[PDB]
């Protein structure tokens, strides 16, 4: 039901919203190219929850700042921390836009996220949290 939080979005266009829930430990962040874990669980503003990584076996994985995944997340995961969990809110023109993705995702659709990061693979460094 919330969109909270600092406007993310290169534009400045309030598009992508970031509430920091758990603060991560280090300093750094993941670069574009790099192959980034996370756990996630995504609801629509009516409080639906559409799909999550934590109902399956392992950690969600891709390439950050490629395209693999909506704008929203390209943006936001270039933001955060290992450890740190966010609550990430995506305005349409960075999610699905008018088309939307069904059957889950209906049209201009604004989408809520809440996501941990709990590795990155670096060209040289690989940082992950304890476990
Ligand atoms: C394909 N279908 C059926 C779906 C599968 C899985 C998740 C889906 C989600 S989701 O839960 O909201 N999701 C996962 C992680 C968060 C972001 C988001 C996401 O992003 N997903 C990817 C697809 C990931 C995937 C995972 C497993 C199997 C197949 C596909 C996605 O859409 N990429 C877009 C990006 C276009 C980016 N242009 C651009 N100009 N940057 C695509 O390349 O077309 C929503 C809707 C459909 C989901």
């Amino acid at each position: 039901l919330p969109m909270e939080g600092v406007d993310i979005s290169p534009k400045q266009d309030e598009g992508v919203l970031k509430v920091i829930k758990r603060e991560g430990t280090g300093t750094e962040m993941p670069m574009i190219g790099d192959r980034v874990f996370v756990h996630y669980t995504g609801w629509l503003l009516d409080g639906t929850k559409f799909d999550s990584s934590l109902d399956r076996k392992d950690k969600f994985s891709f390439d950050l700042g490629k395209g693999e995944v909506i704008k929203a997340w390209d943006i936001a995961i270039a933001t955060m921390k290992v450890g740190e969990v966010c609550h990430i809110t995506c305005k349409p023109e960075y999610a699905y836009g008018s088309a939307g993705s069904p059957p889950k995702i209906p049209p201009n659709a604004t989408l809520v996220f809440e996501v941990e990061l709990f590795e990155f693979k670096g060209e040289d460094l690989t940082e992950e949290e304890d476990g």
